[PDB]
């Protein structure tokens, strides 16, 4: 009796304002499902799934973005001849707002224009006290935090190691207090790494 | 005054007999390069750098692959009118030895076929005290290591959650011990994760 899917179109980061979609789903005959948010303003959504072809699902949509919005959502899914015998929870996803305070500052080391093979550190810093910080490679797969190292002459930086030079890119980078992991900051100004080839 | 790049073709992972290649360069003149290596035969080595269109260059082999030649290398280079006015050296590139001892097993989970979104943890173990364990997302980027949690039911097994199913892919697993973090053992059997696509 497996859990469903959760995905967040366009993605997980999401600016004021801007509304997102949250598609559960599963190729069960879920009839129906229930969207659990924990945190803040601790709520439940119901959505009886559609079915196109060996897929049911539901698409929440989290309306205009807000801080008491963002939080950890859990899916859930039940079918037709026991709407209350809940399906397994869906593994939690996180959905943040983005924009709320000032930007930080997004070195790059050596530089940003290291030789393919070698390796490179970004480094992020502010002047605010920030707990966290979180690299954001444009787009690819994923995200990456990071504890910060307070105070050393009044900022915060946390450093990214990210190994040897694979291909160029443009990362950005953001930082939240522990208070609310879900709030965070506006984007560092794009950082383009770019990888000079070899033969 | 910069330091020099160290590629490896094919890669980093070596069987025996295969014979190797450390090209080492910068967009500078090099004149010619030195090629350290740390570790068990600590041995150097000496060759004048070709000079493609902006680049010089020195193709190192490491001959016949073996447990003596597996090992930190690092790469040198120093220009005509002085060519004992050493460069900052390039960083360290570990160049390993496969299929020295008994493959392990790697299990997916959920399972090797969880749908998009869903978390994955491939975990590999064995039968043999392995201290440590690395994955290799076929061709992808680079490896991924792991301290292994010794004695459970004889095995050793190390987990490593590769967060919610990106794409689909063939992992492999291999075990090693603390004593010579070079020397590596076979491919377990090849794991091919497939990600069930959403609407």
């Amino acid at each position: 009796h497996r859990k469903p899917s959760l995905l967040a179109h366009p993605g997980p980061l999401v600016k004021s304002e801007e509304t997102v979609i949250l598609q559960c789903w599963s190729d069960v005959r879920f009839q129906h499902f229930l969207l659990h948010r924990e945190g803040k303003f601790k709520d439940t959504l119901h959505l009886i799934g559609e079915h196109h072809d060996g897929v049911s699902k539901a698409n929440f949509s989290i309306g205009p973005m807000m801080q008491d919005l963002a939080g950890t959502y859990r899916c859930y899914g039940s079918v037709t001849h026991s709407p209350y015998q809940l399906s397994a929870p869906s593994d939690p996803l996180d959905i943040v707002i983005t924009g709320l305070y000032e930007k930080p500052s997004l070195s790059a080391q050596p530089g940003p224009t290291v030789l393919a093979g070698e390796s490179v550190t970004l480094s992020c810093s502010s002047r605010s006290s920030y707990d966290m910080y979180h690299l954001s490679r444009e787009g690819e797969a994923h995200e990456r935090r990071f504890s910060a190292g307070p105070k050393v002459n009044g900022t915060f930086q946390a450093d990214f190691p990210l190994g040897p030079a694979t291909h160029g890119g443009t990362y950005r980078c953001f930082g939240s207090f522990r208070d609310s992991p879900y709030e965070w900051s506006n984007s560092s100004d794009p950082l383009l790494v770019s990888v000079t080839g070899n033969p």
